[PDB]
DNA sequence: GCGATCAGCG
DNA sequence: ACGCTGATCGCA
């Protein structure tokens, strides 16, 4: 019902120089991933071809890429990684209908072409699911189905360019795509095919001590509770504890007792146990996630992790990262933290380099709300979430530990994006009427700040959106609702995704301008990670000295606001050495 | 499959 | 009853 032509060699007419594009790869992680099919849409015509015979051809692969080709694309890093397995490089793209609809309206959850086409009533594609089923169904269709399947997501892009450059542009996001968005997702794509070294080594070494000491603390449990149990059975940890051993009852979940961290450490007073729990839990959540988790995703050959960060996903503008998650690595307990060290550099001689913003969205806060007395702050590089501790807990500078300071972060956006006097209360273990008055005491300092909470939400009621800096946007129908709980979680991402999303607006910029400024520089230091304020490089340890005066330089100045921004950085031999 | 939990970011 | 996430596990 749509025509195209089955193609069994490349012609020259599918060598236009503006063409939509699809290069399909099927299974979620788009690693090292078959490539099952590709379609060409252009002046000329409507194409399909076999990915055996176009990958194959040299006028094909010198049109993919070759940059003054512009092609138009659904997601098209995915394409640009695949191809990457395949040896090919993608040039060229100078438009991604997923980005494009992830900023338009990022609550779609646009995950295919039919659901962006939807947006602008456009029908004639069907959703990926109906092509290829799911779970234990999934599988490629017929090449027929398969071939106008692919045929008209191309022809959808075509089409569907044109309206969403039109409605980006009314919405101040045209820029924001072109000079943003889609510079980063061929760096994104970059960073993901380059990979994480890991010293498999070290790891399994680590995971073979954390069994013997999981065991140990296991037994304490056991004999602690006098008897044995699951010690992962909600209903029968919660039986030892709130039945067995009968401590009081602090919090329940919808469906039984809770057992929460912070439950547990309430509990400690009352019994030895508890502890104990907390122990083997983090001991399991190291086994688990980073041990055994990780090493499932090593490609065996090189050693490599190869990360997939979501540029689509995040309501703020964040990315978030998938199988593994290289964004959650632990560090604030130091057994935790000594995972990082199989986090090792690709080649010999070279170093991990880490840079990071120093309180990025406090001060994006000053800035957007222009607080006279925040704004004072950072001029005079004041650490606030150290004065905040020495504040909280009636100590000087000196005497402020890491995780004191660690506590007073939290007390510092809580208290900026909502926290109530009770639940500030129960995080500092404190009065409910201190806590009020605390918060009180910090909007007088700060009355700037609080101007800019109630603005926002009123802005937000206005137009029924909130905006960052560079123009990311974020709908909020919930704002004007008549239930007070939902409302009310609607005015806190008003208060909070201007000030995330601007701070993620930031690093994206400086991880374009970084790119470019090494390239000119013909240096051999590439990104290797982001974590949403942080920036990971590996580079030759001959360009070490260079980096720690240009990496700070460019992230400090990729934007200007009325405070500086300020970064630190580090570098040795593992990621944990970078610290 | 989902909710509780915990790892990270602010 | 601060916000944004992803992985694991048991299932009241
Ligand atoms: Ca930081």
């Amino acid at each position: 019902k749509m025509a195209f032509t089955l193609a069994d060699r490349v012609t020259e007419e599918m060598l236009a120089d503006k063409a939509a594009l699809v290069v399909e790869v099927v299974e979620e992680n788009y690693h090292d991933a078959p490539i099952v099919g590709i379609a060409v849409v252009n002046e000329h015509g409507r194409f399909f071809l076999r990915p055996e015979t176009a990958l194959a051809d040299p006028q094909f692969v010198a049109w993919l890429g070759d940059e003054t080709k512009k092609k138009s694309m659904f997601d098209s890093k995915r394409a640009a990684v695949a191809l990457k397995w395949k040896g090919i490089e993608l040039c060229g793209v100078s438009f991604d209908l997923l980005l494009a609809a992830y900023l338009l309206d990022p609550a779609q959850g646009v995950d295919d072409v039919a659901a962006a086409a939807k947006m602008k009533q456009y029908e004639a594609v069907r959703p990926d699911e109906a092509v290829y089923g799911k779970g234990a169904k999934r599988a490629v269709p017929d090449e027929p189905v398969l071939a106008e399947h692919l045929v008209r997501k191309a022809a959808a892009i075509w089409e569907l360019e044109r309206p969403f450059l039109d409605e980006l542009r009314r919405n101040e996001q045209d820029r924001l795509l072109v000079e943003l968005e889609q510079p980063l997702s061929s760096i994104l794509a970059e960073m993901e095919f380059a990979g994480v070294k890991v010293d498999t080594k070290r790891l399994e070494q680590m995971g073979k001590e954390l069994a013997e000491q999981l065991g140990t603390v296991e037994q304490r449990i056991y004999e602690l509770a006098g008897q044995e149990f699951n010690i992962n059975s909600p209903k029968q940890l919660g039986v030892i504890l709130f039945e067995k051993l009968q401590l009081p009852v602090l919090k329940k979940t919808k469906t039984g007792y809770s057992t929460s961290a912070d439950v547990l450490e309430k509990l400690a007073p009352y019994h030895e146990i508890v502890e104990n729990i907390l122990h083997y839990r983090q001991l399991g959540k190291l086994q688990s996630t980073y041990i055994e988790g990780l090493l499932k995703v090593v490609r065996p050959a090189t050693k490599k992790v190869h990360t997939i960060f979501n540029q689509a996903l995040t309501q703020t503008g964040r990315l978030s990262s998938t199988e593994p998650n290289l964004q959650n690595i632990p560090i604030r307990l130091e057994e935790g933290r000594k995972i990082r060290q199989a986090f090792v550099p690709s080649e010999s001689d070279w170093l991990i380099f880490a840079a990071d913003y120093s309180q990025i969205e406090l001060r994006v806060l000053a800035h957007i709300a222009e607080d006279d007395n925040l704004m004072e702050a950072f001029r005079r590089d004041l650490d606030i979430h150290t004065k905040t501790a020495m504040d909280i807990f009636q100590v000087s500078e000196d005497e402020v530990t890491p995780n004191m300071r660690r506590q007073a972060k939290a007390v510092n956006f809580g208290i900026v994006y909502g926290i109530s006097d009770y639940g500030l209360a129960q995080n500092l273990n404190i009065s409910r009427k201190e806590a009020a008055e605390f918060i009180e005491r910090y909007f007088e300092s700060f009355p700037g700040v609080k101007r800019y909470m109630e603005n926002i939400v009123q802005e937000a009621k206005q137009k029924g959106y909130v905006t960052t800096l560079l123009h990311r946007r974020r709908y909020l129908p919930d704002i004007t609702s008549r239930n007070f709980n939902v409302r009310s979680f609607a005015e806190r991402m008003a208060m909070n995704t201007p000030i995330q999303g601007s701070a993620a607006d930031i690093i994206k910029k400086a991880m374009i301008d970084l790119n470019a400024r090494l390239k000119e520089e013909r240096l051999q230091a590439h990104l290797l990670l982001q974590v949403h304020d942080e920036l990971i490089l590996e580079a030759p340890k001959e360009e070490m000295e260079r980096l720690c005066r240009l990496v700070p330089e460019v992230m400090e100045q990729a934007v200007t606001l009325r405070v500086p921004l300020k970064v630190d950085y580090h570098y040795g031999s593992t990621w944990y050495d970078a610290k």
